[PDB]
């Protein structure tokens, strides 16, 4: 109910183009003060709340920085609007499926998990989770510049853990165990989450667990089984992932730790690789 200082007038804003619709709302392109491109999540009467809406533009409000979809300002009367940096790529999920991913290299594909990384461990500084982080929730700029994007579900940690509410519901292959299953979300249920966006980024888009259904992948995975190296990628890359999917949520490497590894990795790690036919 109570408005701060990201509040702006409507009739600052002239939407566009429709770039997007959802259960919940649209995403559009504008023009923000007559000057300044912008996308604007819009809110749709009577699917959500106001107030669990706007949530999003609060996390966002104190989580600044260069790989993260930067807040504009927030128009708090219905029509809900939240105002954010345009990304002009789109979803990186989209971006690796059609034409321009067929180009991509190891090296570039590398760049991106680190810029995602750099944006995650910016996430962790600050004592955040995201819990929704996926190749289908990061976007994409000029340059292969990547940003993570879509802070809903984002919480700050108190007490070590966020513990999820009963009823809530998240999507099995993509979500650590610990936190699908026990409802405990913490900066490693992320780590854990950042590993499956490797193997999305090294198969340029492939569902995770392939094949598999979600009870079979809560099932083997449990067992100890995790996904295998994707074709043409190093196993020193897999062997990340595998990292990233430790049993124990401490035991998973840092965004820190993963941001350094992958800005340096064909220095120190991969010193004599060179490009195939996909990577
Ligand atoms: N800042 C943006 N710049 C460019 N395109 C965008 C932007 N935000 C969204 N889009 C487009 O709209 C799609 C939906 O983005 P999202 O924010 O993930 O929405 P959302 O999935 O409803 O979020 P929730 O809270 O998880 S329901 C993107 O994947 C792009 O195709
Ligand atoms: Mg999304």
């Amino acid at each position: 109910l109570a408005k701060d200082a990201w509040e702006i007038p409507r009739e600052s804003l002239r939407l566009e183009v429709k770039l997007g619709q959802g259960c919940f709302g649209e995403v559009w392109m504008g023009t923000w003060n007559g000057t300044t491109r912008v996308a604007i999540k819009t809110l749709k009467p009577g699917t959500m709340s106001p107030e669990a809406f706007l949530q999003e533009a609060q996390v966002m409000k104190k989580l600044r920085h260069e790989k993260l979809v930067q807040l504009y300002a927030v128009v708090s009367e219905e029509p809900i609007y939240i105002v954010i940096e345009y990304m002009s790529k789109g979803s990186l999920l989209d971006f690796l499926k059609g034409e321009m991913g067929k180009y991509l290299r190891l090296p570039q594909l590398v760049d991106m998990a680190a810029q995602i990384a750099s944006g995650m461990a910016y996430v962790e500084r600050m004592n955040y989770v995201h819990r929704d982080l996926r190749a289908a929730n990061i976007l994409v700029g000029e340059n292969l510049v990547c940003k993570v994007a879509d802070f809903g579900l984002a919480r700050l940690i108190e007490d070590n853990e966020y513990t999820a509410r009963q009823g809530a519901k998240f999507p099995i292959k993509w979500t650590a165990p610990e936190a699908a299953l026990y409802g405990r979300f913490t900066i490693k249920s992320d780590v854990w989450s950042f590993g499956i966006l490797l193997t999305e980024l090294t198969t340029k888009g492939r569902v995770p667990y392939p094949g598999m259904v979600n009870r079979e992948v809560l099932d083997q995975v449990e067992r100890g089984y995790r996904m295998p190296c994707p074709p043409e990628c190093p196993e020193s890359l897999h062997d990340l992932m595998c990292q990233c999917w430790r049993k124990d949520p401490e035991e998973r490497p840092t965004f820190e730790y993963l941001q350094a590894f992958l800005e340096d990795y064909f220095t120190s790690t991969e010193p004599q690789y060179q490009p195939g036919e996909n990577l």
